[PDB]
């Protein structure tokens, strides 16, 4: 009941108590590990209403006082009369701000309440949509200087009204299959760009071509949106020492922001939930770039860096990979756009485990996501144990809108 | 039921149905998974049915099950276990079972080999002479003048618990580590306790930075007594950069020869506490872990210093560059004098062939992600983006207490 974590490196010895509020199922079993996995009514509404505003006034010091009883009295009576019930802005807040405290697989959420809400509750159609995603673009990217933010649509309802982005981050690359068999552009968006083109986008058919929007309103059929260009900032990439590596042409852009996720807030969901922090240097230079079914350049450049090839001993792959991340922290730092390094950002995160379990019990974690896909080792996170478990409020994983939608 | 796994990078979706044979516990719950933590005397009556589930096992591999000699060998142990309370193996089942604990082995990367390995039968064994006797045969076996071969020697069972084969040691060839007064660590610092047991014993230690450890060796439940590996049979490889002349100068070597000596082998309900094995190093074990764990010999800076990086940020990524270049030595070197290692790239690559065969032939391949994915540029291999399943199979190897923890001292 009660659990230790230990770190490797340091002895360090942690106890975790939080996972005994733990709601939802992990995939695992006694018999089976899933850890490895990537995807593993009234009556249901109200305990879960319940438990979210028993965690609510319980944080603001009110636990049990009169506003808190009235609260779930309100809510009660909410329920049982409409089958659903809406937050104060207060509590959505709250929620989405523990959503993403209880994300186990991000590494950066020491930063976890300085998060920008931004209701967008009051949206109806899919020009509305454009039109709070423009602001939130504009409002997180901050020439640069980038700010956390996550904007909130309306919440499902009876389910045929569901709000979607159908992107799978705002900013993302078309990717295009062609007659030479290859791929041009992002090999992961190739399905989500033909249904743009069926949709009616006119795609340049280049290989950094960012993306429209397709945005679905109150479950109806989703519309296209070109984000003004002006509002994308991008960045060039080059290196401090290779003169040629610009001549690859490659670029990427300053904004993280997954959109496709699913906010569970008190037992209410909100399928349009975009939120943006900013880059860990490998997401892009290691896994956009090196990933074999992604931009897969690792052979370009070792090439140019003219390393021997013949055999896999030489950690030919290994000095690439180095030298393509070191370039992408380069250019980002060299235009002034927020980004961190695995090492910078890992050691933060070890920090704020530290503060989660002397103020809160504990840290949901899941060790194979915060574990950088390079050098893993010589992060301190590697030698961190972590007990990974289910918290709400939380983002979830939901089905692609293509396969739900009904036209 | 059907348990399905995926590969995120080739989309080959595999099915496992072995996972219905496991019987051992996870750590994990339907509210808790435990995937990262590193560690999460048996009764007549839970004896029978693990020997019986092993001899099932056992007889359906050589195409026997249901035979008279299988149902012979099952009345046959049956009645050694109510007359002795125990069993002894045949030589043929100490083999299946040995190479199959190694087969179950789940932070294994290195399991397309399991079906070669050399079992050294030592139940023979009665002193710690002995004992020392068959390690040195082991070594000089498994060592082969660089051209490595896979063994395990197998140590008498557990009897009552207070008659344990133990080897001390947690690797059969080790460096010392010594803590100084001023609070640095000479050598490796994961060998500190282990070697100050050793001098206490009465080791003299010659306190240098690569002191390969005395074997301290436990026959019988007795106390144990320290021997020294003949030097000529310890292979060791000093470390070189193809192209930094400079690198040599560190004073780096590592040995050949990687030998857990401290798990204990499960087979059939029996329990053999000493059952030293070894194969041969997959590179990141030395050039990452074993070189540049901030706990271990902790040489980054060093490294990067006389490579000239720009160290005052992180940001310069100059900790991997190091990395990197440590590594390359690392193989450079094994390769340069003839000594069996292999890269992260080739045996990942043959982890996941292995894995794939395994699923089409036995129904499953248990595989712990957080072990099996490399040190240093998890991405790209191709292990980082395979989905596993991690569960336990027997016969296998466990952990077991450290015997200077449990131990009952004779005088
Ligand atoms: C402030 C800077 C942030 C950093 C540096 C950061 C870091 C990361 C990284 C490296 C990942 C792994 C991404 C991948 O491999 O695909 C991740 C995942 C995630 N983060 Fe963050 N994060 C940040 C902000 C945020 C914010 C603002 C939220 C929500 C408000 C959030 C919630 C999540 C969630 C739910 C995941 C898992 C997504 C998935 O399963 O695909 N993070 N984080
Ligand atoms: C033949 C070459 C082999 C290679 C390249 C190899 C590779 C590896 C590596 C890299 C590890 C992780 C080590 C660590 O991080 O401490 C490991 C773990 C392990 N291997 Fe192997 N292995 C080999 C042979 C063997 C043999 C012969 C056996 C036993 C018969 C074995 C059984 C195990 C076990 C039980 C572990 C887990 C150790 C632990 O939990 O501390 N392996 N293997
Ligand atoms: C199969 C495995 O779970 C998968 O490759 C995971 C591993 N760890 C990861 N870690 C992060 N941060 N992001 C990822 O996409 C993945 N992919
Ligand atoms: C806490 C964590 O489980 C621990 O550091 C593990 C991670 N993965 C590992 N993988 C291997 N092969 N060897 C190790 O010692 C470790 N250490
Ligand atoms: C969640 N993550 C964004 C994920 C982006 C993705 N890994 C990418 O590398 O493009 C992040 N840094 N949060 O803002
Ligand atoms: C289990 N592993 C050996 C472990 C050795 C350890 N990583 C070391 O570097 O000393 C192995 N390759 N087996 O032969
Ligand atoms: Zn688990």
């Amino acid at each position: 009941r009660f659990l230790k974590v230990k770190n490797w490196e340091t002895d360090v010895v942690l106890t975790d108590t939080l996972h005994l509020k733990s709601t939802l199922e992990t995939g695992c079993t006694e018999h089976i590990c899933m850890g490895s996995i990537m995807l593993p009514t009234k009556d249901q509404l109200f305990p879960l209403a319940k438990e979210f505003l028993d965690q609510y006034y319980s944080s603001i010091k009110r636990f049990g006082s009169k506003a808190h009883m009235d609260r779930l009295e309100e809510v009660n009576k909410e329920i049982e009369s409409t089958s659903t019930y809406q937050l104060k802005d207060t509590e959505l807040i709250y929620g989405a701000k523990h959503a993403w405290r209880n994300a186990s697989r991000c590494v950066g959420r020491i930063q976890w309440s300085k998060l920008q809400v931004f209701d967008a509750r009051d949206c109806t159609t899919a020009h509305g949509m454009f039109n709070y995603i423009c602001n939130h673009v504009k409002y997180a990217t901050n020439k640069g200087n980038l700010r956390s933010a996550i904007t909130i649509f309306p919440q499902r309802t009876d389910g045929k009204h569901d709000f979607r982005v159908w992107n799978s981050q705002l900013i993302r690359y078309a990717g295009y299959k062609q007659p030479d068999g290859s791929t041009l552009g992002d090999p992961a968006n190739v399905q989500f760009t033909e249904i743009c083109i069926q949709q009616g986008w006119k795609a340049p058919r280049g290989r950094f071509d960012v993306l429209p929007l397709l945005l679905q309103a109150n479950g109806n059929d989703p519309e296209l949106f070109q984000i003004p260009p002006e509002l994308v900032l991008e960045v060039p990439i080059r290196h401090p020492k290779f003169d040629w590596f610009k001549d690859l042409g490659l670029k990427w852009y300053g904004l993280p922001a997954v959109s496709n996720m699913l906010l569970e807030i008190g037992g209410l969901e909100f399928s349009a939930c975009p939120f943006s922090g900013w880059y860990m240097g490998t997401e892009i230079g290691v896994r956009d770039y090196c990933d074999n079914s992604r931009y897969n350049i690792l052979e370009e450049v070792a090439k140019k860096m003219d390393l021997d090839m013949r055999k896999t001993s030489s950690l030919w792959k290994d000095q690439a990979l180095v030298e393509i991340n070191i370039a992408v922290l380069y250019s980002f730092q060299s235009d002034k756009v927020t980004i961190v390094d695995h090492h910078s950002a890992t050691e933060s995160f070890i920090k704020h485990m530290e503060n989660e379990y002397r103020c809160r019990g504990g840290c949901p974690a899941d060790w194979v996501w915060i574990v950088p896909p390079m050098s893993g080792s010589i992060t301190p996170v590697f030698h961190q144990e972590m007990l990974n478990y289910r918290l709400t409020p939380s983002f979830e994983y939901q089905p692609d809108p293509w396969n739900t939608h009904v036209w």
